């Protein structure tokens, strides 16, 4: 029986991979949301469990309004428990398979909170090295949330990594040839591949085998759309230049032609990190009455280990979940490909009927949702993801929502835009 760990209640999986795999669940004490990344500790070798020292470490001293946050750490002998922010709105891939490529004026909105938020990080000292799709993720209103600093770790002036951890599509030349780096370098490189994804719809270097993607990433040339601006061009001759050396920094890139086109008056600044708030006394008289003794909060927060007492407190300073006194009403990114007007329940048969023709294999799990996969994992394939019926904003009109749980965006997209354009609603 695992329905609780600590003092939360685990709920569906958001999120799964090779050695970690993600829960929502919900705080018993305060009934906020969040996501609890459970990494099973028997099967970690000293290289793994290195970086697994260095997540939570870096984790503890982020506070960007783009990063994932930590809130409380949950050992046992053989699984550590990470609860976290949960970013409810998907990934900013989604865009791509809902809508295709993305206009520039939108791609900026989201890669000025990915470069603040990465910029910030590298203020720290802390190079993500897995700059990568599936670790953009999305809160409810849309807003960039980063997320997995795995493969994370600190950089010092005078001192180089030598690590390879991140995804080869989207790992700089440095890293393809064993050559030891400074840092942060490795990830503009990758910023550089995750905007020219957004705005082109795909990556800029592929090869049908990692030799040939190796051998294009390392000449460094990508295909120019008609529909791309000068402005973005000259972007990324700042973020895909292969020599490290005279790759931007992110503190240059923030004050680039493109990133500030509609904000002219508020460029984009470096990010300052507010001043802890470890004695809001509302939240401590919250706390007192919900049985925790004054001087147990006060040195819980004194201590900073992230243990029950401090994750109460750090989820009070969230919003409460709302006072309480059929296809969900969610906003999604929603297209007229799967929108329609029919009977919510003959949109699933229909959703059910185009899985099976496309060799998709699915679970009924709610009324209106649907958890599907499809490939082989020889193939590199493999992809599970959520398919929901919610409701739009307006009368009797539903859409059906995608959200990827495990596998590659690139195989996720296939597999999830040739069921948009084969339903029939």
């Amino acid at each position: 029986e695992q329905p609780h760990i600590g003092n939360y209640r685990l709920q569906k999986t958001i999120g799964k991979g090779n050695f970690a795999k993600v829960k929502l669940a919900r705080h018993v004490l305060t009934g906020r949301e969040v996501a609890v990344k459970i990494i099973d500790k028997t099967q970690l070798n000293p290289t793994s469990l290195q970086k697994l020292f260095r997540e939570v470490r870096i984790m503890k001293i982020l506070n960007h309004p783009n990063i994932v946050k930590l809130f409380e750490v949950i050992e046992t002998e053989k699984t550590l428990y990470l609860v976290m922010e949960y970013a409810s709105g998907g990934e900013v891939f989604d865009y791509l398979v809902a809508h295709g490529r993305m206009k520039e004026k939108e791609a900026r909105a989201k890669f000025r909170q990915i470069v603040s938020a990465v910029q910030y990080c590298h203020q720290k000292y802390i190079v993500h090295r897995d700059l990568k799709a599936e670790n953009l993720l999305l809160d409810g209103d849309m807003n960039i949330k980063i997320a997995d600093f795995g493969f994370s770790n600190e950089f010092t002036v005078g001192n180089k990594l030598d690590e390879f951890c991140g995804s080869p599509p989207y790992a700089a030349p440095e890293l393809f040839q064993g050559k030891k780096y400074d840092g942060p370098e490795v990830d503009v490189w990758s910023l550089g591949v995750i905007l020219y994804t957004l705005v082109s719809g795909s990556l800029p270097f592929d090869g049908q085998n990692l030799k040939e993607l190796r051998e294009r990433v390392l000449r460094g040339k990508y295909r120019i759309p008609f529909y791309m601006s000068t402005d973005c061009e000259n972007l990324l001759k700042k973020l895909l230049v292969l020599n490290p050396i005279k790759r931007g920094s992110l503190e240059q890139i923030m004050k680039d032609r493109w990133m500030n086109v509609g904000h002219e008056e508020e460029e984009l600044k470096p990010y300052t990190e507010p001043d802890p708030d470890f004695n809001d006394t509302k939240r401590i008289d919250i706390m007192v009455t919900m049985g925790f003794a004054r001087d147990e909060i006060n040195d819980a927060l004194i201590n900073q280990k992230y243990d029950e007492v401090m994750a109460t407190y750090i989820l009070l300073g969230r919003k409460p979940p709302e006072f309480e006194g059929k296809p969900r009403s969610l906003r999604f990114t929603w297209s007229m490909k799967t929108t329609s007007s029919m009977d919510p329940n003959d949109m699933m048969r229909e959703i059910r009927k185009v899985l099976d023709a496309n060799n998709c294999d699915y679970e009924q799990k709610e009324r209106f949702l649907l958890f599907c996969v499809h490939g082989d994992a020889r193939q590199d394939s493999l992809v599970q993801w959520e398919m929901e019926v919610c409701s739009l904003p307006s009368l009797s009109l539903n859409g059906v929502r995608f959200k990827r749980i495990s596998g590659t965006s690139i195989a996720f997209k296939n597999i999830a835009s040739k069921i948009a354009n084969e339903l029939k609603l």
